[PDB]
């Protein structure tokens, strides 16, 4: 039933999914000046040189570009992880202007969007049943900002038009989630969940500090997108993110500063 409305939006995911209301939920406001520091965190090895795209997905909710994790081809170690994690796909959270649309925030502020690298513990040997673990996936988010051009994430835009509506598929090899990470690896780090229903505390998010920039026309493309399917009433594809929820009882780490 779940979506981002008045009538099926965040505000009501609880009763299908209880742990809405749960200790360790995602996204959450990164509070810049209480983080604490930790010299102890090591620097996060992105690994996505032999990753292998495959296809791209509206599923109704966001789009998915997603990977064979089949073997260790694309894959996240390091940072706060202790072990090895596969990307399986990545998506993106936006808004309905440019001033919303980000999941997590910091100090407040909401990006325009947010990059979500999905990846899952290999000691768990499949996406579902790492989702059942407390470890069980660490994503990785990046900020957008509106400004200049990602000239990595044209090829994600271009392709939108032939996945305008749920359920739209398309081959989209060789496609290179190099391309769409920001200069620094400085990061962020807390224990939470996934920001969808089912809302499963499986999550090590890694936010980075840096945004990336992508251009107004980049980002309108995604808006254009639907929710609906075709043949069914125009319903664009905005605001699919999820509020900010209680910290509660989390410290939230920096590589940096
Ligand atoms: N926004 S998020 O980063 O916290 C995030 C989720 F919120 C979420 F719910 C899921 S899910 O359980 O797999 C959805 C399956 O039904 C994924 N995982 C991925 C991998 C499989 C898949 C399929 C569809 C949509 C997302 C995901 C997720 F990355
Ligand atoms: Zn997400």
């Amino acid at each position: 039933h779940w979506g981002y409305g008045k009538h099926n939006g965040p505000e009501h995911w609880h009763k299908d999914f209880p742990i809405a209301k749960g200790e360790r939920q995602s996204p959450v406001d990164i509070d810049t000046h209480t983080a604490k520091y930790d010299p102890s965190l090591k620097p996060l090895s992105v690994s996505y040189d032999q990753a292998t795209s495959l296809r791209i997905l509206n599923n109704g909710h966001a789009f998915n570009v997603e990977f064979d994790d089949s073997q260790d081809k694309a894959v996240l170690k390091g940072g706060p992880l202790d072990g090895t994690y596969r990307l399986i796909q990545f998506h993106f959270h936006w808004g309905s202007l440019d001033g919303q649309g980000s999941e997590h925030t910091v100090d407040k502020k909401k990006y325009a969007a947010e990059l979500h690298l999905v990846h899952w513990n290999t000691k768990y040997g499949d996406f579902g049943k790492a989702v059942q673990q407390p470890d069980g996936l660490a994503v990785l988010g990046i900020f957008l900002k509106v400004g200049s051009a990602k000239p990595g994430l044209q090829k994600v835009v271009d392709v939108l038009d032939s996945i305008k509506t749920k359920g739209k598929s398309a081959d989209f090899t060789n496609f290179d989630p190099r391309g769409l990470l920001p200069e620094s690896l400085d990061y962020w780090t807390y224990p939470g969940s996934l920001t969808t229903p089912p809302l499963l505390e499986c999550v090590t998010w890694i936010v980075l500090k840096e945004p990336i920039s992508v251009s107004s026309e980049q980002v309108l493309k995604f808006r254009k997108l639907n929710f609906n399917g075709e043949g069914e009433p125009e319903e664009l594809m905005v605001d699919n993110w999820r509020p900010a929820q209680p910290l509660k009882n989390r410290q939230i780490k920096a590589s940096f500063k």
